[PDB]
């Protein structure tokens, strides 16, 4: 008897990794609008290779980008990149294509939402209220509070004893299937795996913990009122 | 014809994992010493496997460890486990077993010596200064000032570079078989491998990079003076 259903943040609801890339990609094309004497293929190559040798929250990819091409310090360049990176996160942050239309149809069907994310909580609640998001939640349930990542079994507890709800009355959507679905289906949630981006040999070995999966958000709809016949019941183990 | 040997500085001449391992179990400790209620074993499991979520740079690693633990911000026990912490680096730091009884070998017989690693600068000449390693390397190279990370060929040149020394005039000593040997060898450098600490299957998977390999730092002597039917020659391709 599903209730409540629970959603990732990060693509699932809103479009993360695209932005990123987006982002990125603007960057480069502004640097060298500026004078960045590289051709754009060149240049975000290396912003790739560079993020990977040190790692998606490094603070200096644009100075260090400069020192890799062997090119002196020019701030100039830099804040060319970085007005562009924060111009395009600011004008494109968008849900998920049919992310807003199918929150608002879980609502008039009477099902109780709640968020289930990983991340810094200020930033996480950033992208829920730019995008009014909001009030379709009762609660935002962060790993980040319980010194966890999803998928240990105490974020979604916590989510469970959030909402009040037995394990089955509760269903996970997310697009990743070890952090969300693997998560979700370990303490007894009904999952759909949100088949959106790549997924790596690793993480589709998880694939079995997912009880439907799903191309586009709207066929949500469709899965929850195919559980129609109830998830399953009281019973046993 | 070797005229100068290039070592790795982490875990070839100064033993910083293991310096690590230390530190982190004895910040547990004094936690538990301080109050912590939670025995040893368990504390310690849960910082591992917050340290392999979170990062292994994680600044508040003792902090999450708490809100893991369901216990309540407690600034006494964060600040027993940064003392210990501390107290560890400051009276353990050394170097590798039987170090710098080579370093001072190798001057003895007319070796120009140079360190090539990753890593902030600052961080890195703390490490070389603190153990009085300063005047046996004639240069430091580090793969932060070129924005990159060892293996990229860039770094191996510049090193090359600095000593104006042919590729085969230079050999290089490190535990690691992807970031050091593969690094060094594929610029043409001869290559020692220091059989120290643990290497998955993929770094294995580079291990003919290696012209050499000894599991103790002293065995470096006696390769080096094996070769003494020069490294091979001038010649070809």
């Amino acid at each position: 008897m599903v209730k409540v259903i629970f959603f990732d943040l990060d693509d699932t609801l809103v479009d993360t990794s695209k932005l990123a890339e987006i982002a990125r990609k603007n960057a480069i094309e502004n640097m060298i609008r500026h004078g960045l004497p590289v051709d754009f293929e060149t240049a975000y190559s290396e912003l790739i290779e560079l993020i990977k040798e040190y790692g998606s929250n490094f603070p200096y990819h644009f100075d260090y980008l400069l020192r890799r091409l062997d090119l002196p310090y020019n701030p100039k360049w830099i804040s060319a990149g970085v007005i562009a990176y924060h111009n395009t996160k600011f004008a494109y942050l968008r849900e998920v294509p049919g992310a807003r239309k199918v929150l608002i149809r879980l609502k008039e069907l009477g099902y109780e939402l709640g968020i289930i994310t990983d991340g810094n909580p200020v930033k996480q609640w950033e992208k829920i209220l730019r995008l009014e998001l909001d009030d379709f939640f009762e609660h935002v349930i962060i790993s980040d509070f319980e010194g966890v990542k999803k998928p240990h079994p105490k974020i979604f507890k916590k989510a469970l004893k959030a909402f009040n709800v037995k394990p089955e009355e509760a269903l996970m959507v997310g697009d990743r299937l070890y952090s969300d679905i693997y998560g979700a289906k370990r303490v007894g949630m009904k999952t759909v795996w949100f088949r959106y981006g790549k997924h790596s040999e690793r993480e589709l070995e998880y694939r079995k913990y997912a009880d439907y999966e799903i191309d586009n958000l709207e066929s949500l709809l469709e899965v929850l009122a195919r559980e129609s016949s109830s998830n399953k019941k009281v019973h046993p183990p």
